């Protein structure tokens, strides 16, 4: 209601499904979306992957480039067990602060659930971009600023 609050849990073949259908390529080091449906399947610390970064399928935040024409789907695996992280999409850009200081939120999820196991907390938010370049973060203290963002070029 604040945020984008489309909280749901799937299980771990759901997690495998989505990381297949997801349209984003390996620019290098970097990752780039391609199609109108630029489907951004993502993940947030699971048990296994280090801290602080976000997941992006393939990378972990390297850098997101984007069609600006295209409808843009988060589509967050969020199932880090301790901390409900959020996907906010603003400004801002590096460095981000260590405290979680909400800036204008463009598109953005207010914490998203915390699952127990076998099940996997997801969340489905749509958000149509500008061109030129955005950030988004998780707005939990030190998160952002310690490595879970990612640059959003959208041209
Ligand atoms: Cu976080």
């Amino acid at each position: 209601g604040t945020l984008d609050t489309t909280w749901k849990e799937a299980t771990l073949p759901q997690v495998k499904a989505m990381l297949e259908k997801d349209t984003g390529k390996v620019s290098g080091d970097t990752v780039t979306y391609s199609g109108k449906t630029v489907h951004v399947v993502a993940a947030a610390v699971l048990p296994g992957f280090p801290f602080p970064s976000f997941e992006v399928h393939d990378k972990k935040n390297p850098t997101l480039e984007i069609p600006a024409g295209a409808t843009v789907d988060v589509t967050f695996i969020n199932t880090n067990k301790g901390f409900g992280h959020s996907f906010d999409i603003t400004k801002k850009g590096p460095p981000y602060a260590v405290m979680p200081v909400i800036d204008p939120i463009v598109a953005g999820t207010g914490f998203s659930p915390v699952p127990k196991d076998g099940k996997f907390g997801y969340t489905d938010f749509t958000w149509h971009p500008t061109a030129g370049t955005y950030y988004y973060v998780c707005q939990i203290p030190g998160h952002a600023a310690t490595g879970m963002f990612g640059k959003i070029v959208v041209k």
